């Protein structure tokens, strides 16, 4: 089989990556009682390979940043004892393994919050209903409570927490989560920050918050070892921005004084990455409805370094040794993407027979 631009080493930060295709960060829903299970040791440790990158599932910064069930923290002691063998694991394999921290905002539930008080955000609309990923289920949301301008630092205090406790579990790094109308990109996006302090009202007062972030992080355990994944393009939760491009040329810009390790950039469903991958001096991930063909020829039209995979990486445990021999891939069942079965739709996806 010829080789593929796809299967070539890549250097990334203070990282020797053996090949280019990344696990995408997916939330499984499987931490029962928000503390990182046994079965995710087998998990992370099917999708290791030697040198490959894996971004974690969404990982839980404080109390007040859960929206779901189940999803795993890294706030206590408990948790981040928890979050250790997995990284063990992982790292049994030659993987590089970045812990993604993040915080929900406006999207959660009076009922997941600390002594059932309202979510937090940078505005104080709520989130209208949503039908759950059974079809039949209608996700609820609590109207947030604004944060006010002296507490937000304390809120980027708990992504740097969040980030020594990732180093102290073992992990190589941390991805923040900017992205998908979350608390970050609830700032960064103006139609949900309606903000008229100094964190809105301008491109660059709505990104202070998220830059605050990189910088605590950054300066925590070392630029080189922090990523930060935005969707300038993405409308998921009520949470679009009327220019778009702009907005993604601004933080690329301004990512890069901070030498990360990347930028973890979500495709568009006239919108490109484009122009945002020109702009940004570093190690560039691109992700959304990638396969084997466009992968390589995103690397080909040199596009971006790195390719990640959620989708496809879900049902092939081994994706980057099937796009090498150019193998036939598993179909994903997104029936079970987000049930709660240690094995069932989670780790019983067959490698290459
Ligand atoms: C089941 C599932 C869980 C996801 N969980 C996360 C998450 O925790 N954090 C995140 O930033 N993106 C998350 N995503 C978005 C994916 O990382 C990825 O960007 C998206 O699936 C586009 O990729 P694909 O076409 O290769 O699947 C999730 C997607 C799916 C389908
Ligand atoms: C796409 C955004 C993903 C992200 O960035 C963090 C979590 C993902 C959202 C999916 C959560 C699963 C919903 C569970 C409720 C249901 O069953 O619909």
């Amino acid at each position: 089989v010829d080789k593929i631009p796809l299967m070539s080493p890549c250097k990334m930060g203070k990282f020797e990556l053996c090949h280019r295709v990344v696990l995408a960060p997916l939330t499984r829903q499987r931490s029962y009682g928000y503390i990182p299970q046994p079965h995710a040791i087998l998990h992370y440790s099917q999708r290791s390979t030697n040198g490959g990158l894996l971004i974690g599932e969404a990982t839980v910064i404080s109390e007040t940043g859960i929206g779901y069930k189940d999803v795993p923290g890294i706030w206590t002691k408990e948790q981040v004892e928890a979050w250790k063998p997995i990284v063990d694991a992982v790292h049994a394999k030659g993987g590089i393994f970045f812990c993604q921290i993040w915080h929900v905002g406006r999207v959660s539930n009076k009922d997941f919050q600390p002594n059932g008080e309202d979510p937090i955000s940078c505005t104080d609309r709520g989130l209208t209903p949503q039908i759950m990923s059974n079809g039949i289920d209608i996700a609820h949301f609590t109207r947030p409570r604004r944060l006010t301008t002296d507490e937000i630092p304390q809120i980027v205090n708990e992504f740097r927490v969040a980030a020594r406790n990732a180093i102290e579990a073992g992990f190589d790094g941390v991805e923040i989560h900017g992205a998908h109308g979350y608390l970050i990109d609830q700032f960064m996006k103006d139609q949900v920050n309606d903000r008229s302090d100094k964190y809105g009202g301008s491109l660059e007062n709505r990104c202070r918050f998220a830059l605050e972030i990189v910088e605590a992080v950054a300066n925590e355990i070392g630029s080189d070892r922090v990523g930060i994944r935005i969707s300038p393009f993405a409308h998921y939760n009520e949470a679009g921005d009327t220019n778009p491009t702009a907005l993604g040329l601004y933080m690329v810009e301004s990512l890069n004084k901070y030498d990360l390790a990347y930028c973890h950039v979500v495709e568009p469903r006239t919108e490109s990455l484009v122009p945002m991958r020109k702009a940004y001096k570093g190690t560039f991930i691109v992700a959304g409805g990638y396969d084997r063909e466009d992968g390589n020829r995103a690397l080909i039209e040199d596009r971006a370094d790195l390719v990640a995979y959620g989708r496809l990486f879900i049902s092939n445990p081994d994706l980057p040794k099937r796009f090498e021999l150019n193998a036939p891939l598993n179909k994903y069942n997104r029936d079970t993407f987000y049930t709660s079965d240690p094995i069932v739709g989670y780790t019983d996806y067959p490698f290459l027979e």
